């Protein structure tokens, strides 16, 4: 399957589709007990990672915030 991911093309052979939760693991996230995930330019809910599915031709964005705000 094809994504976009933080802007550029990206593949997944084996996969029609995979949740948030796989997706940070296999593309091993740094940081990912303390990193934002943005799916087709919405920011998502950690809690909600094992349900939400990124499909062929999705865009998704991994951010990190940090500061004293």
């Amino acid at each position: 399957m094809n994504l976009t991911v933080n802007g550029k093309p990206s593949t997944v052979d084996g996969a029609e589709s995979l949740n948030v939760t796989e997706l940070l693991s296999a593309l091993k996230v740094a940081q990912a007990e303390y990193v934002t995930v943005e799916l087709n330019g919405e920011v998502l809910e950690r809690e909600a990672f094992d349900a939400t599915t990124v499909k062929d031709g999705d865009a998704v964005e991994f951010l990190y915030f940090m500061g004293g705000g």
